[PDB]
């Protein structure tokens, strides 16, 4: 267990009271933007994000992945697609990606690392139309490139998923559908392998029969073949339909810090929010006991303020999150540790 005093120190280091506003927003009501991943190469900051091309749960085709650039982390310009709808393949309608092998050092370089001469990315993939797993389940895909990661070009991907709900060794917590994944390069081989994936998925608890989303681990020597960690799930909040998800891990000295979101947690009035947990060993996690890091408070995040990517740079923390309002308009927003101005970006007028 991480001590209460150490946890209070981590909170003071990571907190972001001041909301800048929207970073990337849709220009009409028939697109939704979510799932930021921020990294840098040389003189540019970069963000991948996912786009759903509908207003309701059933009118869009599904996810594609785009990329944007910035000089100051605050003002962003979209470049184009990096994963596009892929006709004839297992992931034809859902292609929602998360860059892999980030430098995990808190306040470090924020560069992506290479393995066998390529950059890597995992993704949410599937063949059903509509929003996420509404028409068919989602599985974990693998993509890579030898290209310039600061350019809008299509990354290459495999012709089957790397993990699936239909695998012989799939576990109870992942039987309904899989969701976000991130792969880390653990030089120490803490769990007996160089590549460690944290991912969330849906399933029912074998004791209580309660449905929810929970977080677990898979392991690989080569990025291609994966074994589930036998002690899964490693992090969960057990109440009916509660979601724990989108794990984002950074190393702060000798402790790992997991930024995560939860939704439909009965102990909170608001419906979705961000907070953190900590661990010395990647498996046993101590949950923060104090105020949540990001909660609904403004017009543009009044329903959900959720999902995390966190950058510490030149003495300022930037916390990227998905803002959803009561009209269900959806985009990416930013909060900071000190005031850095206010965004000029707005959602379009909502539909009546």
């Amino acid at each position: 267990k991480v001590t209460q005093e150490r946890m209070e120190q981590i909170y003071e280091e990571v907190k972001t009271p001041y909301k800048y506003g929207l970073a990337v927003a849709p220009t009409d009501n028939y697109h939704k933007i979510d799932c930021p991943t921020v990294f840098r190469q040389g003189d540019k900051w970069l963000m991948t994000y996912v786009v759903y091309n509908g207003k309701t749960g059933t009118d869009g085709r599904g996810y594609e992945t785009w990329i944007a650039e910035s000089d100051n982390l605050l003002d962003w310009r979209t470049l184009g697609r990096v994963l596009s709808y892929r006709d004839g393949k297992w992931d034809c309608n859902q292609r929602g990606g998360f860059p892999a092998l980030p430098d995990m050092e808190w306040g470090g370089s924020y560069e992506l690392q290479t393995y066998k001469g390529r950059h890597w990315m995992t993704y949410i993939g599937g063949e059903g139309t509509g929003y996420e797993a509404v028409k068919a389940p989602l599985f974990v895909g693998l993509a890579s490139t030898k290209g310039d990661i600061s350019t809008a070009h299509e990354w290459e991907s495999l012709d089957k998923p790397i993990l699936s709900i239909h695998d012989k060794d799939a576990q109870w917590w992942e039987k309904l559908t899989q969701y976000k994944s991130t792969v880390y390069w653990d030089k120490d081989k803490t769990l007996g392998a160089p590549f460690v994936m944290f991912y969330n998925a849906g399933g029912r608890h074998p004791e209580t029969d309660l449905k929810g989303q929970r977080v677990g681990i898979a392991l690989s020597k080569d990025m291609k073949t994966w074994k589930r960690y036998p002690g899964n799930p490693v992090f969960a909040h057990e109440a009916d339909g509660t979601i724990t998800g989108d794990a984002h891990i950074q190393k702060m000295g000798d402790v790992y810090v997991m930024f995560y979101f939860s939704a439909f947690e009965p102990s909170r009035k608001y419906k979705a929010f961000n907070t953190f947990a900590a661990s010395y060993d990647l498996v046993n996690w101590t949950d923060w006991h104090g105020a949540d890091l990001i909660i609904p408070s403004k017009n543009y995040d009044e329903l959900f303020a959720h999902k995390s990517y966190v950058i510490k740079h030149d003495g300022v923390v930037y916390h990227f999150y998905c803002a959803v309002n009561n009209a269900e308009q959806r985009g990416i927003a930013i909060a900071t540790s000190k005031p850095m101005g206010r965004s000029a970006v707005r959602f379009p007028k909502p539909e009546t």
